[PDB]
């Protein structure tokens, strides 16, 4: 017997209560999987549910009382949790799950199956996700003016596009993206688009997290990064002027991997699982504070090179090497997107984008040759190789040119590799980073008198 | 009679609820020993444990309040104390304990036994837990892409080998072993594999444990590593930028010990049972504040040599030095890996290397030659040796060598030693150490005090 043991077995026999790997129930209500850390919604789950049950059980669940012994009934029948959020192609709304790959939109019982515990937060709308409308024209036109369709801004818009459909994936992804322009570019009008376009999945931080340790203490700003499939970070402090800290460069290694680690306030949970998009909005290039190919092989960079300006500024404007173009400014295109005008609009092309560039694989790839600071590094793997086994018979002509062999490897010693690449750079500018890779690759091979285990691809190239 | 009593006693005579030594309550259920301390589950048992019981005893478990008092009970019989994960050489995993001595899979009454209170976290699958396998022929590719099975990496690849095996045992390890390399060749791919094959016995924590002091207050990131079978703190933060605390040689020695000292958020348990083997990967060699033979017993390094690239950048790959062999990356891996698709297959590996290299006793043993820091102290304790009496009848020719002579003890002054070292080392990089060594070695004799006891091996072979 016993009523209530029943009904919650009859409950629980739909799977609409799942237990998590994190210690939180999850509850299938209003065609969404919804939880809460501090008021859990079995009760809510309960209440709801009761219209699917027999006519002598749906009358007992009236009484608030009765649905508290059927959640503890519950609680106790949940002995082995599950795992969450395992589709990187799915992209859940409030009321279903829409497939990215398909274009087919799920509900109920279909869109059950993807345990997705995040969502946008509204509802999708078939009828205002539409290829033609005239919300769509203006936006096309908007995204147009921003990102030109010329053959010298090809790279460059696919690139955009490409980061902006990554924003749809549940996945990890590889790069962090700098959104890069002067002021009055269309920059935080397409952080503003985005962030109507994908909703509760879109998240705001700070500089701390590129600047400072992530471990210390408890750090909100990381913890709050949880499932996320696009976090921004805007405004670089130029480190031009001084007492700016640096971007440390372990902390873009740790921002790639597919966990980071920390710690919110009153809590012991200490890793997070990263699905998201990094974008700084900036005016300022980056500097860090150590350059290795590492951190080269994770940044990526996107110009923004259209000015919007009223009239008076218009011909002051038309005059800056900074700006490709000049356009005339909106005065109501600001609260229009607050209004959600381009919401399905910019959805549809996100998917659009999303099946153009998402072939079998999709990744994310750096562009090293935008940042000013890679410059030495990129040129010095240019003019130098390492000295291997196969240049050792060679070594006449290299000994004319001033090559020594030491424990049969050919080298070159201090002051003549130091003149030989101040012929190639300026001792002027390019002075301390110079001594740090001298510094950095010197080896002591006999007793003092060290060398560089290097060689100039000119000397070999022209005997 | 009082059937609830009852029931509570018959349930305490299985021997299914026990109490721990850190004052917490293990129950068994479904093949294993869960906890959890915000939670109990008692109740989750009482209802679990109910058709073992008389029929007339069955149908009174049915109700949340009975089973509250039946807890009541139980919670009052409990009275004294007992210990958990003892034995070393056993696996546990969600539905039973695998035996690593001799293969055997016990689930049940015959896993009972063994007091495991962690797990992997996932059930054993006897079929794919095999020798032939496409996973397994895919899995030894990788591994041998990675680790090169060539001569002249023999041993680095047997110490690979043995310190992933490690992974498996519930001992404390006295070893801290660094994964180091370059870009792009595999260390982030062998720390998923290895957690993807061990589950639940991975953390992965921060650099704060190796860099910070470990008491301080509360530090979930040192609490957390309890009962642990691996920890994983990674991306050393380049310490030679010298914008950062240097590694901590007390950190170092507190960490292989088989207890740590270290408090989480509230709780009152404040030491940790030390199971885990630390493994750190990184781009950079390892710095520590201070040098000795202490510090030199406990650290080993696993090298990584093989470059994935693309084919743009394959050239410049196979012209560094850093590299020994340069091959194709593939894109589809860390998806694979992702997806747990080589799970058990990585598991047989570990135990067949666990059998290989698990001669009665398996230990860990150090590497300090592959530390370049080291050098000095190192090729210090094949120059010198301290002097001692049977170097006493050399006086006439030590002093024709330059040695004075200071009640019955050979001693060499401080001009004459350094002028004497001079010879075997340079001046502007060794000059910090030698005087780091006169100072700490820094005796007293000759003018007042300020002079060496020690014999240069070659005036001891030199008559
Ligand atoms: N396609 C467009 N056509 C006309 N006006 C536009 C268009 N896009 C943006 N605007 C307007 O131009 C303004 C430029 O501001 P904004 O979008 O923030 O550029 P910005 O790069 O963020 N400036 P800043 O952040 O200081 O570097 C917007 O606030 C709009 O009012
Ligand atoms: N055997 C293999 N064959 C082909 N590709 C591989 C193989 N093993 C790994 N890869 C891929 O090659 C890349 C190497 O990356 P990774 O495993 O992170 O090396 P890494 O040393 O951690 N890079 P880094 O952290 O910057 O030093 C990844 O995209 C892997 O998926
Ligand atoms: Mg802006
Ligand atoms: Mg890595």
């Amino acid at each position: 017997g016993n009523k209530l043991f029943n009904i919650a077995q009859r409950i629980l026999d739909t799977n609409s209560v799942l237990l998590t790997e994190r210690g939180d129930h999850i509850v299938w209500i209003n065609n969404s999987w919804k939880f809460n850390s501090e008021e859990p919604l079995i009760t809510k789950l309960i209440l709801s549910i009761r219209h699917q049950l027999p006519k002598e059980y749906s009358s007992e669940l009236l009484c608030p009382r009765k649905r508290k012994t059927v959640e503890a009934n519950i609680r106790d029948m949940l002995v082995d949790s599950v795992e969450t959020d395992t589709y990187p192609d799915k992209l859940p709304f409030k009321n279903g799950v829409l497939d990215l790959v398909d274009g087919m939109f799920y509900s109920g019982d279909d869109a059950k199956k993807y345990t997705c515990t995040v969502s946008t937060g509204f509802k999708f709308d078939d009828t205002k996700f539409v290829e033609d409308s005239p919300e769509m024209e203006e936006l096309m036109n908007i995204i147009n003016d921003i990102q030109p369709l010329t053959d010298e801004n090809k790279k460059n818009r696919e690139l955009y596009e490409k980061t902006l459909s990554s924003c749809l994936c549940g996945a990890t992804k590889g790069c962090l993206t700098f959104f890069f322009g002067e002021t009055a570019t269309g920059k935080s009008t397409t952080k503003r688009l985005l962030k109507s376009a994908i909703g509760d999945l879109f998240v705001e931080t700070g500089q701390t997290i590129l600047t400072d340790v992530l471990d210390k203490g408890p750090n909100p700003f990381i913890a709050n990064m949880h499932l996320k499939r696009s976090v921004f970070c805007s405004e670089l402090p130029d480190f031009a002027c001084s007492g700016s800290k640096k971007i440390r460069s372990d902390n873009i290694k740790k921002l790639t991997e597919p966990c980071v680690i920390g710690r919110p306030c009153f809590s012991n949970k200490i890793n997070n699982r990263n699905h998201a998009t990094i974008i700084i909005d900036t005016n300022y290039k980056p500097v860090f504070d150590r350059i290795d190919n590492a951190l080269m092989r994770r940044i990526a960079v996107v110009r923004f090179r259209t000015h919007f300006s009223q009239p008076s500024g218009r011909e002051a404007a038309e005059n800056n090497d900074a700006y490709d173009k000049v356009k005339l400014l909106d005065e109501g295109l600001d609260g229009k997107i607050q209004n959600n005008r381009y919401r399905f609009a910019f959805l549809y092309l996100l998917v659009k984008w999303y099946k153009k560039y998402h072939i079998p694989i999709m990744k994310l790839y750096p562009t090293p040759e935008e940042i000013p600071d890679f410059a030495f590094y990129l040129k010095i793997g240019t003019l130098l190789v390492s000295s291997s086994v196969k240049h050792i018979p060679l070594m006449t002509d290299l000994s004319k040119k001033g090559y020594i062999l030491y424990d049969n490897v050919v080298t070159l010693p201090l002051t003549t590799f130091q003149q030989k690449i101040s012929k190639y750079f300026n001792s002027r500018l390019f002075g301390h980073d110079i001594e740090s890779f001298i510094n950095r690759h010197k080896k002591f091979a006999n007793v003092s008198d060290e060398y560089l285990q290097y060689i100039f691809i000119e000397d070999i190239s022209s005997p």
